[PDB]
């Protein structure tokens, strides 16, 4: 057992990529300012107003253009994938795949017997293909941030895609820049940049997406009610979800949105994650035992940093020692199979704590 | 405005039937003994051990027979209906319907194109048909407690059913008696007797149900991954869910389970809800402007009490005045259309508060 000196440790040891650091004062709202909301009806004003705070707050944070709406429903982003397969894809989609999450949505669409066989454009993990389109598709899909690899991809409507742009922003939303007008469905869950819990999905949708949802419904295509985007939309527009949402999840999410907006909005959040990730990547470049997994700097995520270790330094051992010292969730994505650490740098994470983390890793490695 | 005197008011004004009263000392564990779990990985030991506590606690509380397992996944009970339609029903089901929730499961199954047309046995709201079977079905389904009507139904395996017994216990589980051996899937969500949040479903499953899930999967039947019972089972057995669960929901749930077990278990909870409900129904009988909606006393739920009001006393006005005085969520189920109050009496609700509620109703009614 190596005991890392307290003086060099981060103030908060949570570097997980979802769930992720929930701020002390943010968690504290659950027993204070939100306490009276708990255990009260999602069909009555107090909880509906909370949903309204979330919707209005996200609309401000993301500078929603006219006609865009915040849609929400239980289940988390994984549920949204199945909902989108039923409800947003008409005939066929094109997917970019370059890691666990981008691949899994494509796979979900491939198996779903209500839509066509998707075009899948792949790259190796640590890279990404360019956003692109095809004449045969009506949805083009990729991930803003591939949480498994630490790759961030530009969110721009490809030339000649006059198709809905459907973006998995689960780990990107709230920490990376975005022009929402380039998107038609920009979806996420609360447990990354929003510093809340899983079990709810949120989707910012364009008028084109909303009209598409309505059109697909009018074909008679079956969808299980729980995965129904039509039903989610009708409820969301009246500050509700189809079935009962978690009040804690909404409360923590509202507090984080308010904090982000109060600190200067998405531009502040992006500067923050830039500060943090600059510290991580500069350190990884400086040390001879580390290197960023992502070789193209233009793809290096500000919010999830994947740092490979050379052969003779065992990152698994480093992660274990960190964990035993209260510095947690630096293990790489469980399926990736590399000698690597993965470090989250969502806005709740203090840039100084990322600096501290790197000093802790140096201290450990010197003593292996 | 009528200002109800403080001296006659309940200590806690939450009488909603889901979400429902969350005890303060329970909520306070989020900021103390559970605080370090927030924002940490559901694929690492601390949160897995929390899931383990929920599963083992439920196994104790419900006296699970050998081979029964606690299965869980995101989405709430409404998600479970769709998962069950895909994953538990082989060819055909029989449903009893007698209110919103029992009817909604039947409707979900009717529309699902992967199974046959269900047999539906109906009664008027306020009543229920008898648990029963049919030679052409392989699942028999009803609700332990129909939250929309205040009707509780026996949970017994019908004679000749030698079919899976699939019971919607969303508002019954934890507050009504049950012999789990009479069931094959006894499912619920945390926001009623368990005094936690929505967005998670739990299902106690028999060996027969688990083998059925496996057999259906082995046919190659497609299911969206989010609604996959095979996947939920695989994860549940290793203290996980398919996708990211809410730590607050699990933490509040675990605390409530521990509280129930520590007080004497299900037997204690049932004595408590009997005490509360006796106060409500006896009051309703005593007053000339009230009567229990459910005329058969054997169907009168111990946990959700529906009290009709005579024409000349406007229960809507009563509910509004109660609400304005902090006594909330006594409105009847939004779709039922009756001059009625609906009062929840789950174990977190103190019996003396139900008595206080009745005194508050009398005080208001005398001044209308
Ligand atoms: C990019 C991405 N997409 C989808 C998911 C699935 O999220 P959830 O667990 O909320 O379903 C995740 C994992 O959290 C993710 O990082
Ligand atoms: C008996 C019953 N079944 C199903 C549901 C659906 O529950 P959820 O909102 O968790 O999907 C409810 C409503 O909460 C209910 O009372």
């Amino acid at each position: 057992h190596l005991e890392i000196p307290t003086a060099i440790k981060p103030r908060d040891g949570r570097f997980g990529s979802g769930p992720s650091k929930v701020r002390l004062e943010q968690l504290q709202t659950l027993t204070t300012t939100a306490a009276a909301l708990f255990g009260t009806s999602h069909r009555q004003a107090p909880v509906k107003n909370l949903v309204g705070r979330v919707r209005s707050g996200l609309a401000e944070l993301f500078s929603l253009p006219d006609g865009y709406e915040v849609i929400l429903g239980n289940g988390g982003a994984t549920a949204f994938w199945d909902a989108a397969a039923f409800g947003l894809i008409d005939k066929r989609s094109l997917h970019l795949t370059y890691g666990e999450f981008s691949a899994k949505f494509a796979s979900a669409v491939s198996k779903n017997p209500f839509v066509g066989e998707p075009i899948i454009i792949t790259s190796d993990p640590g890279s990404a293909p360019e956003p692109q389109t095809d004449p045969s598709v009506d949805v083009i899909a990729w991930a803003h941030n591939e949480t498994s690899t630490g790759v961030a991809v530009a969110v721009r409507r490809p030339e000649g895609s006059d198709a809905l742009v459907v973006i998995d922003a689960t780990s990107g939303a709230g920490g990376l820049p975005v022009d929402i007008a380039e998107t038609d469905a920009y979806y996420f869950a609360p447990q990354k940049n929003f510093a809340s819990d899983g079990g709810l999905w949120l989707a910012i949708m364009s008028p084109a997406a909303l009209s598409r949802i309505e059109a697909i419904a009018a074909t008679g295509r079956w969808v299980p009610d729980f995965l129904s985007l039509p039903i989610a939309v009708e409820n969301s527009l009246k500050n509700q979800t189809y079935n009962t949402p978690a009040i804690a999840t909404l409360a923590l999410l509202a507090e984080q949105i308010d904090w982000l907006v109060g600190n200067g909005g998405l531009d502040w959040a992006v500067k923050r994650t830039a500060d943090s990730s600059q510290r991580l990547y500069s350190w990884a470049q400086e040390r001879p035992y580390t290197t960023p997994f992502v070789t193209d700097p233009g793809l290096r995520s500000q919010v999830v940093g994947t740092i490979d270790f050379v052969d003779d330094v065992d990152a698994g051992t480093v992660a274990k020692i960190l964990r035993a010292n209260g510095i947690v969730d630096t293990e790489p994505y469980r399926k990736l199979g590399r000698n690597q650490l993965r470090v989250a740098m969502f806005p709740a994470v203090e840039p100084d704590d990322v600096s501290a983390l790197t000093e802790c890793v140096d201290w450990v490695v010197e003593r292996l």
